[PDB]
């Protein structure tokens, strides 16, 4: 575990993170795919090996020792808000108990669900929630990487409210 374990946000690609495995936004079919999932497969492609999993699910992949923990948020195009958020929340629990499992001091996580799957919402306290619901109970250092500036203001605004 880290010795004072901590929530962080960066603005940055998660392809670049100092963590000591990575989340990634994945599809349910394994592929490049978009955003996050794109970055993710040019920094790691090897850990797209059988890496296809459903939704609300999460699924290791090792790239090297590296591990790539890929974990697929719905798409809220396709699901209702209902359905959508049940499995969103799924995902993250799927992603802490991986975490724990592999028992690394760090993660890197993108927000699920809030790029192209957000079906066209605002999903920043959505996602975040499910993340810190899933995430409090684990002792990793969990570094959030997010591209938008103002984003970043909310999500550490978000972290230091709880501190
Ligand atoms: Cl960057
Ligand atoms: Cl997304
Ligand atoms: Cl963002």
């Amino acid at each position: 575990g880290a010795m004072a374990p901590s929530y962080r946000v960066k603005r940055m690609d998660i392809a670049k993170n100092d963590e000591e495995c990575v989340v990634n936004a994945a599809n349910p079919r394994g592929l490049p795919g978009d955003g996050v999932c794109k970055a993710v497969y040019k920094k790691w492609p090897e850990s797209f090996k059988n890496s296809a999993t459903p939704v609300g699910t999460a699924k290791t992949v090792m790239c090297g020792t590296y591990p790539v923990i890929h974990a697929v948020g719905p798409n809220f195009s396709n699901y209702t808000e209902s359905e959508g958020d049940r499995e969103l929340a799924a995902a993250y629990r799927e992603v802490a108990k991986e975490v724990t499992r592999l028992g690394v001091n760090s993660v890197a996580i993108p927000l699920l669900s809030t790029g192209v799957y957000s079906g066209g919402k605002d999903r920043l306290t959505q996602s975040l929630n499910h993340l810190f619901t899933a995430m409090d109970s684990t002792d990793a250092d969990v570094v959030i990487y997010c591209r938008d500036k103002e984003w970043e203001k909310k999500i550490s605004e978000a972290i230091q409210m709880r501190t």
